[PDB]
């Protein structure tokens, strides 16, 4: 149902960033495809934080990641080796409710 | 300064244009649904019937509490109800005193 | 590598009007080891404010520190920002790489 919110335990948000539209492009499509992630959003950001002991800032694209808990690890696993950096952002949110419509849907498509 | 704060929440859902997000917003703050709302363009790919669309829409991040959540949400849905749209809510684990207030104070 | 549980990492939410206020700000708080990295989203934000509802362009920003950083990030934050009531929202991620979790910790 599209009007009723439930809590929800095993959804999860998983961002990364990636440098480029494309990179960010491909992994999106890629990790749709082969069943990782319901969707994946993408935005344009800036990023600062000390490289090589300088402040760089870097425009980049932050990914979210939609998924269940059962597929996180096997996500995690594959970015890492499709992820063009070395050691890519990886931080995962829990989303605490959901609607029952969608909470279907994102299970479904997983 | 900060505190622990378990009652504040963040509704998080997409709509599929700048005009539909910007009216939602100025709505569900006249309503006293929210107490602040932001949208941010993003670029989505996802599983619809089968197949893989890719689509540009209206992330949009709602500012309320557990009391005006189940309210917020209902409204939102009738507001397209053709839709099947992103609903996902986060709780932060802290805030500063008075932005809490602020928020609070601003529900109805 | 893998995935660990976190308990520790935390992301400060917060917004400013423009751009050049929150490159300074990024800036300043990687400098004072307030926070390891900050991602700066353009956005609409839609409030309740000054008796009234205003629609205005900002920055949303967000800070990666951990809960040692967090109080004095606010701090430092607090007698910082331009805006009389800042938005503080805190998040707690629930999980990262063994690596990342390291790499935050480290770079405080």
């Amino acid at each position: 149902d599209l009007s009723s919110l439930i809590e929800t335990a095993d959804l999860r948000l998983l961002l990364t960033t990636v440098s480029t539209e494309v990179e960010a492009q491909q992994l999106a499509q890629a990790a749709v495809e082969a069943g990782l992630a319901a969707c994946v959003s993408i935005t344009p950001i800036q990023s600062c934080y000390r490289w090589q002991g300088a402040i760089a800032r870097e425009t980049e694209q932050q990914m979210s990641f939609k998924t269940t808990v059962e597929q996180l690890d096997a996500l995690q696993q594959w970015l890492q080796s499709q992820h063009p950096y070395a050691l890519p952002e990886c931080l995962v949110l829990t989303p605490i409710a959901s609607s029952v419509a969608y909470r279907d849907w994102l299970r479904s498509s997983l």
